[PDB]
RNA sequence: CGUGACUCU
RNA sequence: GUGACUCU
């Protein structure tokens, strides 16, 4: 199983991630989309819960801004989110998220904890 | 390379070869066969390229040749078919071992069953 | 990974 | 082999 972190690098001619700082231009973050729109990728930060789900787009906003309606609606931070409820503090907030699964339904995973399901 | 459940069963029985049996099985030898086989995924080798899995919860009492289930016809009705009759309607495939049992696969009530020459063990 | 629904049986 | 939920 690829790491995203390691496909961004290939796909946009990194060999490091700590060589794209910034977020991602526009340019950069279409020419990634055309490569994992429509991949599957499976989850990372469930332990071996490996959810499997369809990539359906690439955010504009990088994870540290990127939001969603959370109900306990105060539209939160998906960074904030890995934070509270995964205890988890990503490493790469200015990268976008993957957009899995139903566009309406705003599902939203940082590049980090994914991995591109090869298999047979 | 996924494992045939023909040479499967010939492991669990202690067979040579599965020309060895060519009776069906003896309820212990469908006992036995059950402990081993029940709950490990299978993949199907018969609608080409379409190889879909399932989860084995049983193996049948009876013989391919007898085992039915309630098909309903392109009428309205429903009557009972044997699966290898089905497997011939359907799937123009005529069993080499039909009196060899089914794998019956997810949920009791649905009443599926595949010939055990259909199928491979999925790691 | 697991469960169902699935193109099944 | 496809999609679904333990989500975000």
């Amino acid at each position: 199983a690829q790491p995203v972190i390691e496909f961004v690098c290939e796909v946009l001619d990194f060999k490091s991630i700590e060589e794209q700082q910034k977020p991602l231009t526009d340019s950069q973050r279409v020419k990634f989309t055309k490569e994992i729109k429509g991949l599957k990728v499976e989850i990372t930060h469930c332990g071996q819960m490996k959810r499997k789900y369809r990539v359906c787009n690439v955010t504009r906003r990088p994870a540290s801004h990127q939001t969603f309606p959370l109900q306990q609606t105060v539209e939160c931070t998906v960074a904030q989110y890995f934070k509270d409820r995964h205890k988890l503090v990503l490493r790469y907030p200015h990268l976008p998220c993957l957009q899995v699964g139903q566009e309406q339904k705003h599902t939203y995973l940082p590049l980090e904890v994914c991995n591109i399901v090869a298999g047979q």
